[PDB]
């Protein structure tokens, strides 16, 4: 007697198929990554720029609360709190702010350089400050910026700088807006004042916009800041009859590509990732994850799913081809060295001897299937999270519509891929068994009796060397013509 | 004699598979929604704001043609005609108009408040209007705004403030008048170096009027430019002008849960309900796909270019991969009406149609799951779709179209192919169940019966209605029947 | 004897499936297009506007180096060098430049018309030029524009208008000059507090000069900033200036059906035809995917990040899920050449390869439908892909890239997995057809033959060449050959 059978174990693993729910399977693999390392990590060897709770404007201008900040020269992304507490301490706005943040998102190379030393505003006053930028407890000011009247005169302030630094240079400036016609005079004397900034491509003329304004940080005046990239060997010319907030410093900058600002309160921790999320770093081969939408790096596709389990083993029983959980009604706890095999009854003994030839063919296939699903995913470097001013709501909605669109596609396709491939994995196993049963049946023929539950009853004594011929497809029909029927 | 067979009927329902076109199928399910209710409905309990044929600008400003408008405090989307007839009755422009529309798209909560009553402009004339905005047939003006003009030969500095104590964020709109010529300026305002000044915590603006000759629109060379701000709670807005200020009298308390969209159509609201609205009518459906109209609002099926997505649910209709259906069992049974597969027995007693409950149920279960899988996995959140761009945003509008088109092509392709593939496997599924049923009987009989051809066994013994039972329910015993009439 | 076998040949063609790699197949089909004709062609009958190495700005303003450009009246897309050498010869900027380029991307119909003849500027000097816009080698200027300067010591108000009586929407460009200093302002315009004022029905703009020291670009410290508008049919445009106006002499009649793209390349129009153009050449194809170049214009296959998409059409080439091919019938027959599956017979007469035309045809039709389904379901509409952004639209640009990349990922994945899943099913399909051919004969011969193994039956009787054909064409009477050697 020799039976064909398949593996069963104590697994409680469940998968879903197109056709069935909660099907207990022999072995499985989750292709959805859900674990991170809880650390904020550096990205391919380069750390993030950590802004504490300063805004980028606060940092670049030199808000006094950003004094103890720690400026690395390289950085691969930026960490900023959702709502930083130290930004424009003197109230105001920053032209094209979001475009600026996007520029500084990742950097070569970034170095602050003194370009217009303050002591050389010889004909103007330099120490103007404000209680809004106070340093316990005297009036101070943005440390990287500087001009008010000298006596009762404010000559035309006019300086220029040639970018001899060998790199592209960020440069920021501002114009002040007083509270009312008077206040202006006590600050700049003249009235029809202007601020003029120009380069090879830049040219701009601002005039003070006076208005009555509530007090922010105790002030009613405002400062509006602008910025430019000054190309190498180009010069920038400042000219002002008043209200100019001048830079003392510029910033050498070089860039490879772009990255993103990650909103979080976590802090750099000394590890590596190819993929960062505001919750922690992801290290995975898997094509999908559900940790968090706002990742930076080379990441798996984010998916709304919270389970993507591929079946690798077979239906686990205590079928398209009618064998597994079919005409062979049960699995074997006993066979523990393969997925399909034989169970013999002999004068010598019995009887579990797994079929290595076919079990490998399946291990290979199911291996290759899992790898196809994984190895076909194209994962380039992306940032995801973006920034939009309060008058770019539509644009922000477009971006959201886009991110939601791709989320739905990947979720749907991953969910369906898993369901379909699972149905086909179970059917694969069923077919592997059915064919084993057929390979024996087509080998014995008259020499055995098909019992019904997966077994052949031999019409002759079949010792061990006999089985070792049927198990390996060498059984010879002619050698047996004992007819007990 | 017992025979294995499968169900057939008078269906003409057709599906396509990867391998075959135009296949007649026993039962089918269309997973593409194609019908709408032609009504314009309220969305999850909340109505649209209906603008008649006013524009948002005319509504907010208080164009007198928008008097009968009917304002609601809540609304879940906006209905606006493609080209409304009543907007800026006095010609002009609205700064960041589209951003402002986008804001008003979906609203909590919305309430007009009188923040700067006309009568307190005591040092200026307030009744100034224009023939451009005439009410049969005297000069009028936008009802929510105040056209400050001179009183006598004077226009003192106009200066007022409002602190937002209203408990909610407040939309406020103002305007500056650009006169056609120097006389219109003097007769209206007296002064000449005029300016308008508006400031809040975050807002800071100063505008000076531009006198210049312009073609006449609605009989006016002058133009009015309007701007808006959201005034945060407990903040204040300060207005100051030496002339040319079009002041608000009112502000709008606004709260927002989320956002929505404007629906461009001629239709009107109509006392029904949906979770999904299109400019042609509402959609009530379980289905994952529709082809009614791309510009929907709400929780909607995916819009696809396709116009037939039919899933096979039953089997090939025959009045395969496993070789049974339209195969070694050459045809189906019109007569077996209680299941998908079953037996036909010939007995000394009777004969003889009997559905196989067990395996038919396996199939009802599996095909149910399959349809439920295709439908239940579709992730349908709330979206607006339609969007607004100015004439200087062609590129951005084009980016949006390229994106909507991109998703359309993806969903269309995927759905069409999903249907083709899953159809192929459904047929083969049924085929497989018939082959297995056949084999479940053969392995039971063996010697006790002979295999005839198309799914029939001829018993080598008498088998009464009680024996047939043992076969149909798998409890047949070989031993009991050792009559070999072979 | 009677044997059931299958086609084999000298194919080195390889495919991949979900389950196996580098599987040698009988016949295959590549669905990824990789060839182009390396030419810049006309698009559906219509040429591209060819800018040589001028920029659109240079061209529209009339840079002297753009004189010999050849202006077709129609064009379906634009050809521009990645970085043109002839643009604003006199330094400056162009307001809303990308929007203008996107507008001119594709055109009906487009013709230049003289709207404001130079000599009618009677109170002004009209011939001012620059060394920056010089023609070997005297100072010249943008040929389509007029640099109004003073006559003697006077610059009276400059004031002209134009009614668009041309019958089409008209493009009009003007500029304002920003001098280097007060003294340069005075020698050109006399007056110091100047303005440029332009108005239509919907446009109203007032510009004032920003005099200021700048580095020299093309030897010039000054700049010119140009603006543009579309003047509607029968509308008028008012120009008014006290100095610094760069007036248009010409306007551009323009009409549009739709929109298109700019193709950045060095290549030049070469006189052919395409529905699909890339910067590397045109694509003539039926296939659903290509990997030539992402920036296409026209109706194009989906661009995929893949270099092989190979569908199996034939079978596993053997010198399975159903256990027949490379299973219990261990190898394929190089012999049988006129079919995919067939029979081999041992006889006393001939012997004997005969292909089953009936079974083979069912398969040819099915795989034909499969390939066609994959190809014919793909929707290809006209798009431009390449887009343009100023350097203060980095975010918008990155948004566009995020989107293009996203569809790129989706299509690649879906196509790669499509090919693999359908290959696993194509092989199994052949395997099923062979297994079914075998069973079709087995269920026909029953006791009259013995089941050997390699899919061969041993006849228990003389079966001459005519008996064979009763098996092959599935019409074989068992009644007849009731002879017993067992």
């Amino acid at each position: 007697q020799i039976c064909i059978g398949y593996h069963a174990n104590n697994s409680t693993e469940k998968v879903d198929t197109i056709l069935e729910r909660n099907v207990t399977v022999t072995h499985a693999k989750d292709i959805l990554e859900k674990t991170h390392n809880g650390k904020l990590c550096r990205l391919s060897g380069i750390p993030p720029l950590e802004l504490g709770d300063c805004s980028i404007a606060g940092w670049l201008l030199g808000n006094p609360e950003c004094d103890r900040l720690l400026s690395v020269p390289e950085w691969s992304y930026i960490v900023e709190k959702e709502n930083p507490t130290n930004g424009l301490c003197y109230p105001g706005s920053f032209n094209d702010y979001e475009e600026l943040k996007h520029l500084l998102t990742s950097v070569t190379h970034f170095e602050k350089i003194k370009i217009l030393p303050r002591d050389q505003w010889t004909q103007h006053t330099t120490t103007g400050g404000s209680r809004a930028c106070a340093v316990s407890g005297n009036p101070s000011f943005f440390r990287n910026m500087v001009l008010t009247k000298k006596g009762s005169n404010y000559p035309v302030a006019k300086r220029s700088y040639n970018n001899t630094s060998g790199e592209q240079m960020l440069i920021i400036w501002g114009i002040h807006y007083p509270n009312d016609d008077t206040e202006q005079r006590t600050l700049y004397q003249n009235v029809g004042t202007y601020v003029s900034v120009g380069t090879s491509t830049l040219n701009k003329r601002s005039i003070p916009e006076i208005a009555t304004r509530p007090k922010v940080n105790g002030q009613g005046g405002r400062m509006e800041f602008s910025w430019t990239l000054l190309e190498t060997w180009d010069v920038i010319n400042f000219e002002s009859t008043g209200n100019l907030i001048a830079p003392e410093y510029g910033f050498k900058i070089s860039k490879r590509g772009s990255s993103g600002i990650m909103k979080t309160e976590k802090t750099l921790e000394n590890c590596e990732t190819k993929c960062q999320t505001p919750l922690g770093a992801i290290n995975t081969t898997l094509p999908f994850h559900n940790i968090h939408p706002l990742t930076i790096g080379e990441c798996p596709k984010y998916v709304k799913s919270d389970r993507l389990v591929l079946a690798t083993g077979l239906r686990n029983v205590p079928g398209l081809f009618g064998a597994i959980a079919g005409f062979i009604e049960g699995g074997w706890q006993g066979m523990v060295d393969g997925w399909y095999g034989y169970h013999h009854s002999n004068d010598q003994g019995s009887g579990y001897a797994a079929d290595k030839e076919s079990t490998q063919k399946a291990f290979d296939g199911i291996t290759n299937k899992v790898n196809s699903v994984i190895a076909k995913m194209n994962t380039q470097f992306e940032a995801v999270g973006k920034e939009f001013s309060n008058l770019e709501r539509r644009l922000e909605n477009l971006n959201k519509k886009m991110e939601d669109g791709f989320l739905d596609v990947w979720t749907y396709n991953a969910e369906l891929l898993v369901l379909m491939e699972n149905e086909r994995t179970l059917d694969f196993h069923d077919s592997n068994v059915k064919n084993l049963y057929d390979k024996v049946r087509m080998q014995l023929r008259d020499n055995v009796k098909e019992l019904g539950n997966g077994c052949f009853e031999f019409y002759h004594k079949c010792d061990d060397e006999c089985m070792n011929s049927v198990k390996n497809g060498t059984y010879d029909y002619p050698k047996y013509e004992e007819e007990s029927k």
